[PDB]
Formats: structure tokens, sequence, C-alpha cells
């Protein structure tokens, strides 16, 4: 399914998509993703909307 990752840091805000297997595949995607972006952060999800966030 198409999984979305919304940053919030300090330098950097935006939005990103994935196709993946399970939201375990996307999530383990995002936290690499938001690696490329130097960001740890604090992170929730969305079941609903299949959206992750992460929060520097």
């Amino acid at each position: 399914d198409t999984y979305k990752l919304i940053l919030n840091g300090k330098t950097l805000k935006g939005e990103t998509t994935t196709e993946a297997x399970d939201a375990x595949t996307a999530e383990k995607v995002f936290k690499q993703y938001a690696x490329d972006n130097g960001v740890x952060g604090e992170w929730t999800y969305d079941d609903a909307t299949k959206t992750f966030t992460v929060t520097e």
C-alpha cells in the first residue's frame, strides 16, 4: 500500500511517500529517509491515513 511520511525538522519540513508489504517495511524506509535528512526525532503513526510523522 501507499504509506506517507511527514517531516518536521528544524531546517526541513516535507512529505514523501513509498509503496510498501506492511506498515514494518514502510517504517524501517522512513526511519533511512529521515538518515538522508539527518534526523532520531519523535515518531508517531496514524493507521487511518497510513502516515508516519517524525518531529525533530
